[PDB]
């Protein structure tokens, strides 16, 4: 049972702009999707301060990266407070057409593409490098479900039917063929090191074979 949704047509314009401009300064993808993790961290042990029980579907707070270079995929893992299906499909928890309006706003006057987190829509610079996302959620509230789009205007959510995840999103990068450079052990390395050295959380890039 798979529900196709369109993408409102702001959030679609912003895609498109980031699958098509220009601009060779991908690397910012990952502190974007690891700072969002760090947020999503953030709010579930806020919860938790007042009412313990939130960690019972998981007390480790942490990011792991997970590259596979067989199936061209670059996993980012947290164990945050996940999402409902509704948060999924209002644009993944964001205000992403307020967002979008204040990110291209601030890029005609002076803005580049890697300021693009300080609007609040730092996910969709997952197509920077990837050409397909797969975001797997579990939230205390709801079931599993997993979001997948390929740009192109849509999205689709489905229950999902794999690994149970406890409590968390995984966003599943599936790269494009010229961006391999983000399954290096020592290119991760450099930009988790350069863009998000002071996150307070354990992040551990696993490595393959
Ligand atoms: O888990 C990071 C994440 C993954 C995919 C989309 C958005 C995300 O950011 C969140 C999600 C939930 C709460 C707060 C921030």
């Amino acid at each position: 049972e798979v529900e196709t949704f369109a993408f409102q047509a702001e959030i679609a314009q912003l895609m498109s702009l980031i699958i098509n401009t220009f601009y060779s300064n991908k690397e910012i993808f990952l502190r974007e999707l690891i700072s969002n993790s760090s947020d999503a961290l953030d709010k579930i042990r806020y919860e938790s301060l007042t009412d313990p029980s939130k960690l019972d579907s998981g007390k480790e707070l942490h990011i792991n990266l997970i590259p596979n270079k067989q199936d061209r995929t670059l996993t980012i893992v947290d164990t945050g407070i996940g999402m409902t299906k509704a948060d999924l499909i209002n644009n993944l928890g964001t205000i992403a057409k307020s967002g979008t309006k204040a990110f291209m706003e601030a890029l005609q006057a002076g803005a580049d593409i890697s300021m693009i987190g300080q609007f609040g829509v730092g996910f969709y610079s997952a197509y920077l490098v990837a050409e397909k996302v797969t975001v797997i959620t579990k939230h205390n509230d709801d079931e599993q479900y997993a979001w997948e789009s390929s740009a192109g205007g849509s999205f689709t959510v489905r229950t999902d039917t794999g690994e149970p995840m406890g409590r968390g999103t995984k966003v599943i990068l599936h790269l494009k063929e010229d961006q391999t450079e983000y399954l290096e052990e020592r290119r991760i390395k450099e930009i988790v090191k350069k863009h998000s050295q002071f996150i307070g959380y354990p992040i551990t890039l696993f490595v393959e074979k």
